[PDB]
């Protein structure tokens, strides 16, 4: 999502 918490997920 476009969400900076989830963002880091990312990865």
């Amino acid at each position: 999502q476009p969400d900076p918490n989830a963002f880091y997920g990312l990865m």
